[PDB]
């Protein structure tokens, strides 16, 4: 059983879950994507527990549990000073792995870009270092789809109705291609694409769906930058990942010495399509660089 609380973090209370190995060995933080989902998408990352890596969950701001901030706080730069606020109010100075999902890892990098040295590795999965990027490979996905869905996801997508059948015919083809490759979605995985749509911080930081990043980080990009990380870094993604592995090179370009595997018949959510596979991968490597 892991330790969850409600505690304060740089002003709004946070929730996380700690969940605590036998034989601790390394600490591993997690950052969840969205922007405004919860770790909840991740928890098939706790079976790490039982190779003696401790695995600190937690809701961003904004996001499941956790209450929401001041609108001029849902930005990365607030993210990251959370996330640290967070590993020093529980860990203090210990030096911690750090890991990210989609936004997750996008946050993680940046993090990485000012507090490295609070760190001795860093873990991307299916993040990005550039929303543009990410737009451009994403465009590209629709338009390979069936121009069928690819056609409704055009039409009612510019003309504001994402309320549509057929465009959420589309929506669910896509992400059952570029999202999760499987039908039988986990629990965890529709409670975290729960809470992004009562919360406000997906409408606001990210937009309507996934490939649909209209919101107030569809600028960003720190690609000129993310160089300037040195610790360890794997940097993982699906084959049919709907942020293209294409990007995941552009990240694994810069940060020299970083790793860079990309999971065969999996998407974007590799933790749940090969649960085995992508815990094993970054138990070894932390294990490996601790």
């Amino acid at each position: 059983e892991c330790i969850e609380n409600y505690a304060k973090v740089n002003g709004i209370y946070i929730y996380y879950k700690l969940c605590k190995a036998p034989e601790e060995k390394a600490k591993l933080m997690t950052m969840h994507g969205g922007p405004g989902m919860s770790h909840d998408y991740l928890l098939s990352l706790r079976d790490m527990t039982k190779e003696g890596i401790t695995v600190l969950f937690y809701d961003q701001f904004g996001c499941g549990r956790s209450e929401e901030p001041d609108q001029s706080k849902f930005t990365i730069d607030y993210g990251v000073e959370e996330a640290e606020a967070l590993r020093s109010k529980l860990f203090g100075n210990e030096k911690v792995f750090l890991m990210g999902s989609s936004y997750g890892g996008a946050l993680a990098l940046a993090y990485a870009v000012k507090y490295q040295d609070h760190l001795k590795g860093l873990i991307v999965s299916g993040g990005l270092s550039s929303v543009p990027l990410t737009v451009k490979e994403m465009n590209r996905l629709i338009d390979e789809l069936p121009a069928k869905y690819r056609d409704a996801i055009k039409k009612y997508g510019s003309s504001g109705s994402y309320e549509n059948p057929e465009y959420q015919e589309a929506v669910n083809y896509f992400y059952h291609q570029h999202l999760l490759r499987s039908e039988d979605w986990p629990p965890e995985v529709l409670k975290s694409l729960e809470y992004a749509e009562r919360r406000n911080v997906y409408r606001i930081m990210n937009g309507p769906n996934q490939f649909t990043i209209t919101g107030t980080i569809k600028d960003w990009d720190i690609t000129d930058k993310i160089s300037a990380i040195k610790i360890p870094t794997l940097i993982t993604v699906g084959e049919y990942d709907e942020v293209t592995p294409n990007v995941a090179r552009v990240i694994h370009e810069k940060i020299a010495g970083s790793e860079l595997h990309v999971f065969r018949d999996c998407s974007h959510l590799t933790m749940w399509e090969d649960r085995e596979g992508y815990n094993k991968l970054l138990s070894d490597f932390i294990l490996k660089h601790l």
